[PDB]
């Protein structure tokens, strides 16, 4: 049925390198078959975190896009639960913003670890994600280290994606 | 009962840790009953935290400290760089999965250092603040520290309001 | 029996009538009902978009409460809005007793939301069944050519 | 800190010893669910719901809320829960409760039960903005075919179809 | 020139309205719908725009409209369009049993074009009902309580 | 160096100065200054609140795109948006039109019931006058529109 890869399951590990906490997501070939196959042939993708300041139970990663054509709007959420894996498109414009405050095609990749996210902002309202991974295992150990990403900051904490084989 | 100022007040809000102060117009003439009911309990102090959902904020979370809360007055679920809010919530408004924390009468005084905020969450929509104190000194430097609380992490760091006088 | 309501712009001398909505809101239809005439300086709406309204005095005995509200107002609605002194005397707003806003929506796409509070929902008390095109025109003209001295004024009819 | 781990660790254990159940059944589809009532997060709505079981009546499907069914029935409780672990994006899985008024729905007091059965849901109308509910329960069991009953419900007809909630043993 | 009118059907029911093709307003809608009438297909109920009924049919017009005429708070009367993929409609949140398109019938009010997946989702208006329009809000709240099977949505040249 | 705008009510008299953002929106900072000036009928916004704008014909080699966005527009805030004949020519109220807006108070929601939300982009900010345009911009919404024309100009 698949559009892309058709064999069993495929699963990303998400790892945050310095709390070296990691955890295994399943990758939704199925749902998001073009977002999914964009991120697999990309993989490993790892960058700096940084804790949501408006989607809330969020933490992510930016990076250079990566596929060779943007997968577009494909199973999308403004309303993302807990385990979600997301990928949106961003410009430089979108990011680059006194509204966001950070120290080309930009990739954010996303990992929702608590409920009751709304993917709004005021720069330009709502901003829905692909969603295109769950988190099958670790969940629990995930969200506790983004706890601590909240409380004790994000100096020196990269987020990997990388295929789990 | 009228409570009138006639001349400017001040309060200067204070992150401990770092050592950065600003300092805060009190709005007596717009939000009368909450001006004056944070200033006569001041000094109030507690931990930090950056906001998940508004965006551009650090708050604190105190006990209830006036004789009786304000009610809402002069609010904002759109509030500007600068701004300095306070809102009345319950142990069940805050003490949620949502919130992820590390019946009771809980106030919020949160300040504002950027812009492109929403007061809205995925609990109960949109959430008022009442907009009482306005940053008039110190706002570039305090939002460079909130930058790195962002960042950096809000382990040992204290929100500190207190009269300038 | 149904019930009617004139609602004129005495300066520009516009008027129009409403059915008053007794079914689906009878206790907003009751208050306004007994207390007219409400007359009072017109204002067209900054975020509510195809709007006019007066303000006044709180005049039931009660407030009626949530009745038939609406955040999505049509052409044609005849609103109701309990506020405070608190709600309408702000800075964002650029004008502790309990006053009534009394609405007309003249047009459509309109979103009863702004950024004091979020959502203001209105109680649906009367719909515009006659003048509607007339009195849409001259809430152009208000936008437009200002409300000095023009008053809106809600009245029984006859 | 070892002192917090802990506590959350027992905490966690002491709830789980003592979950209680609810089953939720589509009576005329002969579809049942169970669900963990929330003690620990909503103690006050889980009690109010639990005291009064069963619940019955007809079954609606949601028009703005999307991935919902629900019931309607008059209140039970001696007072109302009021808000607690509310929600506004209500996901799969979990179950309501919202106090209403009869001018909220058409001065009587009324309970919405409801079930969401998918994602990407606002609990947002044209009426009067937000519509929080307060998260009480979450299906552990059946949800796959709960939901594969409430699209039926959404393309067959509710007719004759009574949505019940009651204590599982 | 003159104005022309669509019906609207619902097969199994038997129960038709009549609209006004909005050509003033709506031109390029409006054509691209006439121009491919009739089109009929399995009539839907919504689950989030509230008092909404629609089908969907494969892309018909020469080229989409884009946006024309837009709302995210339809009214009752309204016949809207939108151009989708299948990716927007495909999906779990969806859990239904290449372009496409929404054709939509609004039938009560209170209405937001607004969802989960994306937020909001104007669409068209390129018609109003005229004629019939309380017999097929009850034929619609029929839909709803007594479901869609077998049931046709027709649009077609009055 | 900075480049200053002046923001004038023609009839009532009544000018603002406003700084370029030509750091944080280069590109809607240059298209609006090698424009300039552009002045036309002015109008009291009905859903964004504290707000007049203008509407003029597309000016710039090419449009700017989204840059420096906001739904959440401030008092100070000068902003730029790219309509078609179609988002405007509407009963709720192709040419590419440009929105041309000053927002002089707070509270305001960049939302309607066309489209949802409707992002502009922010290229300067009023840094002197703004009370006395303020109070000019409720001398419209209280005594009209009519022969009142909003003019941006390049500050000497």
């Amino acid at each position: 049925e698949n559009l892309y890869f058709q064999g069993m399951a495929r699963y990303i590990n998400i790892t945050l390198e310095k709390r070296g906490v990691t955890c295994k997501a399943l990758l939704l070939d199925d749902v998001a078959p073009r977002t999914s196959k964009a991120v697999w042939d990309a993989l490993p993708q790892s960058s700096q975190v940084f804790h949501g300041k408006y989607a809330r139970n969020e933490i992510y990663n930016l990076v250079p896009a990566f596929a060779p054509k943007e997968p577009g709007a494909e199973n999308t959420t403004v309303t993302p639960i807990p385990g979600d894996v997301c990928y949106f498109t961003f410009t430089s414009n979108d990011l680059k913003t006194p509204s966001h405050g950070y120290e080309q095609t930009i990739v954010d990749l996303a990992v929702f670890y608590g409920r009751n996210n709304l993917l709004l902002n005021g720069d330009t309202g709502w901003v829905p994600g692909n969603v295109f991974a769950t988190i099958v295992e670790g969940l629990d150990e995930m969200a506790a280290a983004c706890q601590d990403i909240w409380m004790g900051g994000a100096r020196d904490e990269t987020l990997t994606f990388s295929r789990a084989e």
